[PDB]
């Protein structure tokens, strides 16, 4: 997240860090005790048996007792098309079930097909790059953003910060976009580099996939 701020510790207990031996590479959202959802592009060309699913985290630089770590048992995809940038969503079934507590909670999703109007106010978040050569965040970051339909496709939810350069960035992929308390987006792609101040950020539209999500987690 470029131009954001530190989240209050465990403000967003559905927030997940996906990690390899090397550490954080993508976000995800806890959608049931034994399922997280993320961007398909996070796991294309990754060894999924090596992925650690880290719940309950805040400061990735410290050891945190609040954390629960799982492995990935199964992957569900839904037509990921990297060439057209479509269907950038994947569900990862965990090798166990999370212990739901103050720090680890499942997110609420929208109704199937629910679109967001121009001007809806959301929060983006992630442990991604803070900006040019500032590296990934240690502490979870959040950012006020605004839904825009201009310079966006119908197959995405797009957001833009007006009046300054701020937005999601590498490492934020797969992270939730929270709008009116519901997970309406999964961070998918940027244009013109991160925080261009020109192109809106693009998210997979969670509302378009709710029936499919339910078929799997329910
Ligand atoms: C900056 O964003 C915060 C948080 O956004 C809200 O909560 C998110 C989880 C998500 O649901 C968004 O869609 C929401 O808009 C805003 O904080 C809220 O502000 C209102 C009005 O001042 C306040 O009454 C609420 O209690 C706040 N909600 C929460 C959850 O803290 C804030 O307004 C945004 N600021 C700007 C200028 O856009
Ligand atoms: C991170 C990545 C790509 C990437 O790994 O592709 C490699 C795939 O092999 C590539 C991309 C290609 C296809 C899709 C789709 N469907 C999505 C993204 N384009 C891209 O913009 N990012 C990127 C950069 C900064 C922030 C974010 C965000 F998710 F928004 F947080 C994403
Ligand atoms: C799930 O994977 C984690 C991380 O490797 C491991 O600690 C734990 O034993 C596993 N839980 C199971 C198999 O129930």
């Amino acid at each position: 997240i470029v131009g954001g701020r530190r989240a209050r510790p465990h403000a967003w207990p559905f927030m997940v860090s996906l990690q390899l031996r090397g550490g954080h590479f993508c976000g995800a959202t806890l959608i049931a005790p034994n399922f997280v959802m993320s961007a398909a592009h996070c796991v294309a060309n990754v060894n999924v048996r090596a992925v650690r699913v880290v719940l309950g985290a805040h400061n990735l630089s410290r050891r945190e007792p609040t954390r629960q770590v799982f492995a990935v048992q199964r992957i569900f995809e839904n037509g990921y098309d990297p060439v057209n940038l479509l269907n950038d969503i994947v569900i990862l079934q965990l090798n166990g079930s999370a212990t739901i507590n103050a720090n680890v909670q499942v997110a609420q999703l929208p109704a199937q097909g629910r679109r967001l109007g121009n001007g809806v106010q959301c929060l983006a978040m992630g442990w991604g790059l803070l900006g040019r050569n500032r590296g990934i965040a240690s502490v979870l970051q959040e950012l006020n953003v605004t839904v825009v339909t201009s310079l966006c496709r119908r197959s995405n939810v797009c957001t833009l910060v007006r009046g300054r350069q701020a937005g999601v960035c590498f490492g934020d992929s797969g992270s939730p976009l929270v709008c009116n308390g519901l997970i309406h987006g999964i961070a998918s792609f940027v244009r013109g580099g991160c925080a261009s101040g020109l192109y809106p950020d693009a998210f997979a539209p969670v509302a378009q996939f709710v029936n499919w999500i339910d078929s799997i987690i329910q």
